[PDB]
Order: C-alpha cells, then sequence, then structure tokens
C-alpha cells in the first residue's frame, strides 16, 4: 500500500497491482514506473490495463 499518491496516481498504483493477467515482473516494473514518475500515471495505467488484457487467457 502506498499513500504518497493524491487520486489518479493511486488508483493507477493500485489498479496495476490489482491486475491478475499482469505478472509479478511487469506487475512491479508498472509499480516501479509508476512510483518513480506518478505523472505518467495514466499512461502505465493504460498500458498495464491493456497488457493486462491482452495478457487474459484466451
Amino acid at each position: 500500500a502506498d499513500n504518497k499518491f493524491n487520486k489518479e496516481q493511486q488508483n493507477a498504483f493500485y489498479e496495476i497491482l490489482h491486475l491478475p493477467n499482469l505478472n509479478e515482473e511487469q506487475r512491479n516494473a508498472f509499480i516501479q514506473s509508476l512510483k518513480d514518475d506518478p505523472s505518467q500515471s495514466a499512461n502505465l495505467l493504460a498500458e498495464a490495463k491493456k497488457l493486462n488484457d491482452a495478457q487474459a487467457p484466451k
């Protein structure tokens, strides 16, 4: 849990962390990037969401 994020950054953080189809590697990667530059919240969340969706078992 991280409380240094306000709203969008926080949603992005927790959503990326929540993404089940996003493996620990990429999850921790996007999380790291989220923490490194919170300004990329929507961007990283977008990439992570799209990647999570793409990596969704089919």
